[PDB]
């Protein structure tokens, strides 16, 4: 029933040459900034972005969220900072797991079960080999690019969660 | 092995009255805003300060941070916002699921299985619990409180990073 998330990105990575540690290791600052910002993209813009209904809204939404960011930074800046890098890891991945679990919890609050969306996400990324069965990086950023005949999730997703509405009505 | 996530989560909810739904249901915004905000002080602020050495390279982290999420938002500006609940339910369940995705690639970057740190979090707060077997609230904000006794996660959540250090050495 419910995926392997760890070991399913884990193969993405591989498979796609992003970045994977074999031993535990910190993530990098500069590194870090980005996984935070695609994660951040994804669980606070576009999230706020589908829960508002026009721009007065949304606005709102986003400026009640960076009061919130900014409350979290002025927090954090009179709290010391790790000084191993053991201590940077140990802190990323207490970080890491309570973003988890938050997230885990938003899925609760909208009654989604997670794991069918996940498994249509990452067949999805799985199936952006080309007919080589090697993976397509355009020359400007190394981006992973969509093959030729690439069916996207997006539909999927959609119709996976009226399935759920229609299992739990 | 793996932690059954969301069920835990739904358990935690249930335990100690957070929101949540039995039917698929769109998120409404002022709590969506608020979960959003929860995610990102984990996912960004306090991940970014643990993977930061001083006062200089967080700030500087931040900064780039609020950056892309300025871009984004303006990206999002254009795009028409749903006009139905079913639409809002489905874009939530799209984005929590890529984030759900990115958080785990971080764990991938990290080189950390989560589930045995996810298991820490989860029993710690399960064992919040007062010795009558109920929770305790706070009057102001109706906060869920420790009780006296209480074994705190962080400790744990380190000794479970050295093991797999250790495990993967």
């Amino acid at each position: 029933k419910q995926p392997n998330y760890y070991q399913d990105v884990k193969q993405f990575h591989q498979t796609f040459h992003h970045p994977g540690a074999d031993q535990p290791t910190a993530i990098p600052l500069d590194r870090g900034v980005k996984r935070a910002t695609w994660t951040a993209e994804e669980a606070v813009v576009e999230f706020l972005h589908q829960s508002s209904q026009n721009e007065t809204e949304f606005l709102a939404a986003i400026e009640t969220f960076k009061a919130g960011l900014d409350q979290a930074v002025k927090k954090s800046l009179k709290e010391t900072y790790p000084v191993t890098e053991v201590e940077r890891l140990v802190g990323q991945g207490d970080a890491l797991t309570d973003a988890l679990y938050f997230i885990m919890g938003s899925f609760v609050e909208a009654g989604l079960e997670p794991g069918p969306l996940f498994e249509i996400v990452q067949q999805a990324n799985m199936a952006k080999l080309g007919p080589d069965g090697q993976p397509i990086f355009r020359e400007s950023d190394q981006k992973v690019m969509k093959p030729d005949g690439w069916l996207p999730p997006e539909p999927q997703l959609e119709a996976e969660v009226v399935r759920q509405m229609k299992e739990k009505a």
